[PDB]
């Protein structure tokens, strides 16, 4: 198989004056004085692209004739998943109320190292409320690493404002986002009907969201498994 | 038609230093030595669409000059349906309350056999929650292979956190995988008025989902069967 | 003006090693030897343009190098209308609760037929419930020939499940196609407060609908010809 | 500058046998033997843009060799505005309830015409209903010549049908149009909490229009200055 | 490195009759003889990039040969962001119920000049009412120049016309900008419970959107410093 000089997206590419496209691909610069190769060049820069530049010396400012194209490269996709049976899950957690997403994450974070053992990672991504949650979501679904997403908040009713707005337009926006980039969007924000902060609902919650931890957990096991199997 | 080696998506395109363009299709590598046919192949990668490989040679590494594009190739297209008086239907159940959805899921497969008495076969896919539904939906009908797609649940109001977002989220993601994939999606996820986990409740919503079960096989066959009438 | 040998969509596109992108327009195969040609078949091929094979021999497998591209082909489009003050009207109407649309069918055509008199002409498309009419109209819609779509259907709380799901997403839907196809869509879609089906409200609603049939039909009209009139 | 024989979108592109590419601009055909202008011809077709065809000869038939492309034509583009200090407002009103409507676009006309004194200039266009405003609010506003669009209606509960569906939907969609076209909308549609046609209920809304009318016109002049302002 | 006559988007494309492609760049005009070029430049055009001229002549009208195109050009793009530790913040408000929304802005910028010192600028923009904030939000997202955007207004129940959908929509729209343009967007639009104007609720209302406007500052500066932190 031949040597990969260079493997990733045009940095820029830039048409000398001595008949030569030089194209900056994974930091290393790289010309070609092919006319043909040229309209395929501003193409694969134009869509998006990863080209993989190859000639027999990989060093920069050296030509090259030789490009492989897998499938309109990679650029912004390659993501959906990592591979089966080692993963990574992106948890993202609302600073509003962090008391309780706090125990939510502790548990999904427990249960998930008493079953799979090392073999899933989590990572914890702080958002100031629920109201950021799925643009955040986007972002680290677009950019892959990820099988499954997680977003955890407490959407609460203060008696002085409605609430109802925000919390529809998080669900909403997070089945948007998980249909837009085809990766599980698993939701554990959570609408109490009646929350006054009489330290009862305060006790009661903590334990509620604790088993609601263990609860998501095993959920986005069990949809990134079907979800790997049914892709067979 | 001339002599079909290969037909199939572009797995990977590869313009070696000879002048020449090898492009893999159904797992068989094939190059030409043609000018013309770069930049079509390229266009034709870049498209996601399936070419077919003719040429009197069909070994590996053989080259080819006759190709066959017979509308912007297949890709993740040729779905919709699969035919008439003889298709598959998806059956997406959530594990939440199984008890209930069984109920509706074997009375649906029941009616299903009695009529059609094998014409028309039912797959099983299992989901943890509603709130997975529309992207299983949507990734069942971009597969092509199926003319119908039915997603059943039962979202209960648990007398501790809202239920409506998590509802009006399922429905209106059906909705819009349905509109986009044009392959129809029919609902049975119900919400009912009033659920305390009486047995009363229990032995009722058992035999109604059986009851809504073959309403939703009728309703299936019914619809299937004006889609393929009115496109022709 | 040149003669038409056969136009419409490419069927399929065949370049040969002889270098000709054989092209069957409207059933017949057609091919051409010249260089700049391909490349500009596959363009019209893969943006789903409608050529018009040009030739002094119109027989099958006959050589042409003349062809005329209107605006972008035809393709799916030619829709959002047919021609003023002779077009024609899809109707579909839902199966749940029959006697009732049915009454608002008859009145819709009764009075298309005493005021236009034959100029308009109404089809008839069964469906078997709300939730499946977005879907229809869509694909009416696409296909043409249709200058505006009605769709009918009683959304009724049946005293178990909750019914506003359903309806929200039939009503948003229906604009959502409506805003996609430009295409008019009219609702007659209607929710009644209450019903309890007590003869009673079985008496008021074949009359309510009756009256409702003469109104959309109105509206229908009016609206076509508005859209005509600024058109122009 | 060069002359401008014929300025437009391409009305219809035919290739003669005598490789000649014939395009009809501005209801005037020319053609050109170039080899070069033929693909840029049909990508300009295709892309829905307007050429300038220029040459020394401007009649019927005549060859060209020189065109301009400002900015991916126009098409169905240059909207989104028409000039500063002078522009023109489309009023879009429901035919339901006339007798409101009716004082809320006299109020609006009447305050533009004192305010502006002739540099603003409305127009009127009658709907139906309020649930075919979003459409044609698209309709006008992809046709450009309009800095701003102004939908009112006047949606009422008539104690048998529910009303909030259409009202929502029309919300959504009017909103959902002036994000696509980039073109401000303003909502005049109003639904009130209580309406039992008592007389008083209709004396009072009379008036409460005729204000909500005024509002409109200067909240559609602030808004237009605003956007003009920002956009330089 | 290549000295950059001209850098920016092509204004408008003339091909004149002496097989030159004549471009403007920047508000000074280029053209080459170049025949490989001319597509190139098409292409360039109409897929909204911004090209660099580059030639030992720097003049108006003098040819050139070297042009970089470094990924898909600028055009609409280079926004999301504008700078780590130096940004800028648009700051929509709402011009209905001035009084409160003055007092939430007064205290926005008081505390972001009390935190950063100097280091983050706001840019304030007046907007009728709420229903105008998501078009001015967009249309300063893509403009580039913010990391983010905050709009603050203050729906009221007026007790006559229902304000819910006005709410609803203004709310999604928001979320759906800035999913689109990738830009956060915060939201300061409050619907209190009840508002009867007895001063007692005006009273209360400017101490709490003061709190609310300190709360929005620390939520967009975090926002902010954590999706820069992500995207190394």
């Amino acid at each position: 198989m031949h040597a990969d000089c260079a493997k990733g997206k045009i940095e820029f590419s830039k048409y000398n004056e001595d008949d030569t496209f030089t194209v900056k691909v994974d930091g290393k610069e790289y010309w070609t004085s092919r006319w043909n190769l040229q309209p395929l060049l501003q193409s694969a820069q134009l869509t998006g692209m990863t080209v993989t530049i190859k000639s027999s010396t990989c060093e920069s400012g050296s030509g090259f004739a030789e490009v492989q194209f897998n499938n309109d490269g990679s650029g912004s996709g390659s993501g959906s998943g990592s591979l089966k049976t080692s993963f990574k899950i992106a948890f993202i957690q609302a600073r509003w109320h962090a008391d309780i997403v706090d125990e939510a994450r502790k548990s999904f974070v427990a249960e998930l190292a008493a079953k799979t053992g090392g073999s899933v990672e989590v990572e914890i991504f702080d958002v100031p409320g629920a109201y950021e949650i799925p643009l955040h979501a986007k972002t680290l679904a677009r950019t892959g690493r990820y099988a499954a997403i997680v977003g955890a908040a407490f959407v609460i009713d203060g008696g002085i404002y409605r609430h109802d707005f925000v919390a529809t337009a998080v669900i909403n926006g997070m089945m948007q986002v998980q249909l837009e980039t085809e990766v599980p969007v698993l939701s554990v924000v959570l609408t109490p009907h009646h929350f006054h902060e009489s330290k009862e609902h305060h006790d009661f919650f903590h334990a509620h969201f604790k088993v609601k931890g263990v609860e998501a957990a095993h959920a986005a096991l069990q949809i990134v498994s079907e979800r790997s199997r049914i892709a067979a």
